[PDB]
């Protein structure tokens, strides 16, 4: 489900006019470094990290600073700056310390006008995991590329088969995403 | 007891001739930054910090380029290297990127020849953590700059009322620390 996290961020800068690749290793200066999406556009490339929580907490300083020594490390492959997604808020020491070294920042509801909830919301837009699926059936949908209720709905129920839904369970998923998008 | 730490590992340098300063915190160039042990010699200064274990687990990658980061924002201030201690072992990836960015790295058992089981056996120190001592008792041995056993038996027990032990607790902590030292 980093795995979800990355291909919703690849998604959402897509619409965005990027460029996207997702779960890239490269092998940095030192050491091997995972990175969760490189994002291009116009000739800027960013080094882009998922932090998600599923409790209401900050993605703080150690994070950030982390995060800050993988830039170092990758740089060299031709990277313009990192950029960290969180779910929830980077606390104050982190978006200071960001500010201060480069890093770019994307929370639930940070920069003002820029946080995903705007992202998704500008365009009515509901991550697949809102629907009453198990992590099997969520990740075969996120590999074939699903991430959003709107993506079941233009797969249809023969895509969703060869994915490994049952035909029952294809019916059901295209049924609940529908609902979703009708009920707002 | 990263209060333990920190004082533990700046004796164990003021024994190999360094200067030592405990629990530094020092605004670095974008926020500010704790240093567990500040130890300078012969015009090397470096920046400590303790990632220490009670469990039998390694010292990792992320630990390590966390610490990196955390010299780049305080390197300002005059610091040599960074340097981390262990009680435990770093991951080989550790290791790696450590002598690639130029983080000195002591565990329990290395480098080779100068780890803390080294440094401690040497001089046939015992840290005070093996008496029967609560936190409180060891807090305030350690303020006074008690950290081994030999140092307890060289206050007196005159000097630990001082601090804050009953008569009766001074003396069994007294004769604890002899039974130690007289039972190797
Ligand atoms: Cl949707
Ligand atoms: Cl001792």
């Amino acid at each position: 489900n980093l795995y979800f996290q990355g291909h919703m961020v690849a998604r959402l800068l897509e619409e965005h006019g990027f460029e996207t690749k997702t779960n890239v290793i490269v092998q940095g200066n030192c050491v091997e470094q995972e990175i969760d999406v490189v994002a291009e556009r116009d000739g800027e490339r960013y080094m882009i990290e998922c932090k998600f929580h599923n409790i209401p907490v900050y993605t703080g300083l150690k994070e950030a600073m982390y995060t800050y020594a993988r830039f170092l490390d990758v740089e060299k492959h031709g990277f313009t700056q990192p950029w960290i997604f969180t779910n929830t808020k980077f606390s104050e020491e982190a978006k200071k310390y960001a500010g201060c070294v480069g890093i770019k920042l994307t929370g639930w509801s940070y920069p003002e006008k820029e946080g995903i909830e705007v992202l998704l919301e500008s365009k009515g837009l509901y991550p697949i995991t809102i629907l009453r699926i198990d992590k099997e059936v969520l990740d075969e949908l996120v590999r074939a590329g699903l991430v959003f209720c709107r993506d079941v709905v233009s797969a249809g129920e023969e895509k969703l088969r060869e994915i490994g839904l049952s035909a029952k369970k294809a019916r059901e998923v295209i049924a609940e995403a529908k609902k979703v998008i009708g009920g707002s």
